[PDB]
């Protein structure tokens, strides 16, 4: 229920930052 | 409950902790 | 009893914690 | 009992990094 | 049962940050 | 039981976490 | 059981992620 949703929910907004670090990573890389 | 009636806040919280990645995920892509 | 009060207090702290990560958002933004 | 310890010790690691997170914030903001 | 499967969605949400975080620190590196 | 020990290594690790995070603060101060 | 496993791996993953944290520390630092 609920809270499992909210579980997964905070996974995708992880994944989220995750990719956004990447993204930071590959523009202070050449 | 407040975690996502605890459970309810609780999933409230990690719900609500989840809001606050889009915002970084978000703020590090500017 | 016990059980819903520890998860009460998870639920507060992981609002402190999305309260923080909200601020830390503001910081990189500014 | 034991179970609700546990959640209790989780709680207090959550402040714990929240208050990193808020340090981490004050850092880049100075 | 949807518990422990959004908790081991969070951990490789949280693995994938770590990686991340890993390649921002290498970028920066020189 | 097996669960409260889990949310006790699950602590220990969080706890970490909050140390890192405060080391990186700590290196962006400096 | 699944639950105390699903646990274990999140803490797993954290520790991950402290590590990378140093790691970015440290890259700062230097």
């Amino acid at each position: 229920g609920e809270l499992a949703q909210s579980i997964k929910e905070l996974a995708k907004s992880i994944k989220e930052e995750a990719w956004s670090i990447k993204e930071l990573a590959q523009s202070i890389k050449g």
